């Protein structure tokens, strides 16, 4: 009777599967898989990425950068919704190869550092290679790359240090305001009395309102059915993407109902 | 005409004038100096240090740890305010003759693991030997040590991760609530749009609410006077000792006294 | 067709099959698997550990421990022969859960803040939670535990951190010299012209002479069978163990085979 | 009686004279002080900078960088000789300012993180910003930027962590071998029966050999001084320069006068 082996982490198909790069706005590109979002944003000085997703998904990342004409040492900054393998996987290896630097606040970067492990409810279940963040930023920090100008807002729930990304580009000349948030999901966690998590529910409530005050024409999460965005239909991928107060008051009832049926 | 040459932290004599063991409550006692805390917790199962003052106070903590008793081996856990170099300097030295563990939340966390640098408004001015974090807590998480509990509460402000520390003490048997709660000060900060820190005076507003509802009978803080605290006077040091609501009502006059006269 | 799945260290079972504390001196305990070494070393003023195994043996390495009457809060040190998942993997959570420090040389401390991760010969694919080295000791380097010497010798090759570690214990008062040397193997390594590790060669033979020179009365090795040992049969476990001699001439050959196999 | 105050690093006036950026070949040029070594290579991918000085010069080798056409966003990687202050203080602010990467060795590395402090033989004395290492290297691997290519040659004893850099220029199309290495003094460190440091001499002993082997046409130093360098006198800078095996036999000169003085 010995001890059971470790378990890897296994996700379905559809994360993995690699796309080529969808147009956002005339700057703005997804170039992650069909259910995972990964963002860049191509500048005068350079090229900035949101997410990357599996961390076996960093030469697919590197391709799709290849064929919109980034180099690796054309890719300066990182930016992470927040430090789970499903999103901040392959950042490890993109600073390796790209020579690029990771901007996160204190909550994602102490999460970032130790890969993931030692999670607040998935303890050393998914894990990723650790990375180091090279710079903090606060809530309401404006982190600007060739004029692009990217505000971080604080969304605590999902994790500690999730983080929603805005900044404002333009279709075909006409301005557009993206907004990315992070999931405000929470699956399986435990909501109500959690020792490693004392304030979870004011952090969530606090997060909800965050969300619907965005400044956001066109709104993007981690994972895009959570958005209602569906990567695999091209031109008419944002069609019936909702609002930034449909996600929020979307999330808040499955929240509500949740916490609910934790109390029975 | 040379560059010019680095400048040492000098701080008042005051502050590094050495004290005894100074007894606050049965289990509680005030090892550091005359105008620096450095609170000791001995349990059944060990001690505990909260602060420690300037990088040169190392030695001073270990003969009075001997006094009371406790051997180098016998300090489990090391708390802290907030990582400035007057209040987290020897950590980095303590830990490696005791043995202990840090505590800290994650912005705490990040700047001691740099030492001090890159301060929101110092800069590299004030700097001290940087110390890595062994656990991560979270708002309103307990830490027990002995059968001795500890509840954080993240009032940010004088730094983002600024934390004021509660236990329940006994005074001769009789029950003793203690509230070891940081500065409130914003000593030559930019208050009014600071692009280091965009939320500062949203999270001072809210940390002050958060030091009137601590529960409190016996208030500290990192420098006495602060709390109106007198050290030398030995038995007299707590007579005219404020409480929660008059700390951080007297620190909000200040502070809108200070916004008010930044608009000039 | 999509990217393929994460891959899970798998090993063989015997790696962990739980066994019950076997004596080797008389403060000289072996409480790790059948197949997986974990010295635990009892003295006055607490315990040293040297490797823990596969991530998932921290439940099993504590057990033992208080079946020697050992406390979580009495493991004081912990001590790596190099940093790879089969050996180091338990040592973030034992921090969390012992209060305990870990020593180790700069090589297996950047790889054991990276868990294992970006390795010179495996990459990303054996994995473990990251842990932090709080103390930093170098070549020939004592460490002394409750009267107990422990000194370092650098052994590079299986990793640039690899480290044999010798102490002096008694046998019913009659003294014993104990040599935990690390493995001399290269399991699929690129031999000649590594760009990853250019004198690859030259540290693995400076290697099998530190070994044979190391004073030595009992060896033991993180795995047992490189060395002769056999855990499970209690009494008669270090019966056909090698002396330092056999154990690096033995290791040298198969070196030799294999270098010369590889030109080929 | 109180404490002492901190004592702040403070070098000689001639280390921090700022001079222009001085060619030494046809991408190699000398933009630090008069008597501190700080080198810029300019590639087609952007510029390599190796040590930077006191912790004060960071704002000059922007300035000199700026001089050369090389933009904040150009300086892709820094190498380090050695991680003192005096040599690694501005790596920390330039690696905000600049988005270049830090390569070192593990010694280098764990020094660069905890900025000089718990030195082998200066304590925390001499400390500067901390620094994370993003990519470590070993003992005879080569970096490669913009087509030239820098091999590190480990040579310990001044700190664990010393590194000569090598790499082939030009001199009007006429091919040059720069050999920038690392000061071989030791001083006022204890050589026999150090417990920091018990191989200090063999290391310094194995490191004059490393120096006197190094394929060099040109020795520069992190101090100018040490291999008759005079960055003053511009054209004539390198008239008196030594050689690597006059470098090495002059320096272990030193340390065996030095070495049986001690024993006195
Ligand atoms: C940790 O990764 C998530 N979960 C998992 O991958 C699996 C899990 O559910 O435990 C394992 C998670 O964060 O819960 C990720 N996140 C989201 C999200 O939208 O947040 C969705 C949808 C599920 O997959
Ligand atoms: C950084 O250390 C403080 N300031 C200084 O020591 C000096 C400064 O004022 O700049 C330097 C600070 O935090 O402002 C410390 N903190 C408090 C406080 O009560 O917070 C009081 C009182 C001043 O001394
Ligand atoms: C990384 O862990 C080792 N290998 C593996 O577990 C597997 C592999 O062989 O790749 C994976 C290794 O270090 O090679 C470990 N180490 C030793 C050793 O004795 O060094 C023996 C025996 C094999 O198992
Ligand atoms: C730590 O910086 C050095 N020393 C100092 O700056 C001062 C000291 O001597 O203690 C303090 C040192 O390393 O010894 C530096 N290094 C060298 C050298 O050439 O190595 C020379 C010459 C002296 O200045
Ligand atoms: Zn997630
Ligand atoms: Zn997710
Ligand atoms: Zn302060
Ligand atoms: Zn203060
Ligand atoms: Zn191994
Ligand atoms: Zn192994
Ligand atoms: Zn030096
Ligand atoms: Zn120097």
């Amino acid at each position: 009777a010995p001890l059971p082996q470790l378990r890897a982490y296994t996700v379905d198909a559809s994360w993995l599967q690699p796309m080529a790069p969808l147009q956002v706005a005339d700057h703005t590109w997804q170039i992650g898989t069909e259910d995972l979002t990964a963002l860049l944003v191509q500048t005068a000085e350079g090229a900035v990425l949101l997410d990357g997703g599996m961390p076996q998904m960093a030469g697919h990342l590197l391709d799709n950068m290849k064929l919109r004409g980034v180099a690796p040492q054309d890719l300066r900054l990182i930016l992470l919704s927040h430090a789970h393998a499903d999103h901040a996987g392959p950042v490890a290896e993109l600073k390796r190869r790209t020579g690029a630097h990771v901007a996160a606040n204190a909550e994602t970067a102490v999460l970032l550092a130790r890969g993931g492990s030692n999670d607040l409810h998935f303890g050393d279940g998914i894990t990723y290679p650790p990375a180091s963040a090279d710079r903090i930023i606060m809530d309401g920090e404006v982190v600007t790359v060739g004029g692009i100008a990217f505000t971080a807002h604080f969304m605590p729930g999902h994790t500690p240090g999730s983080t929603a990304w805005t900044w404002t580009d333009t279709r075909d000349g006409k301005p557009v305001r993206i907004a990315y948030a992070d999931s405000l999901s929470a699956p399986g966690y435990q909501l109500k009395g959690n020792p490693r998590y004392p304030r979870l529910i004011e952090d969530y409530k606090r997060s909800f309102a965050t969300v619907r005050a965005l400044p956001c024409d066109l709104l993007l999460t981690p994972h895009p059915g959570a958005s209602n965005w569906n990567y695999a239909v091209g031109s008419k991928a944002s069609a019936e993407a909702l609002t930034c107060n449909a996600y929020a008051d979307a999330a808040e009832k499955k929240f509500d109902a949740q916490l609910a049926r934790e109390t029975a």
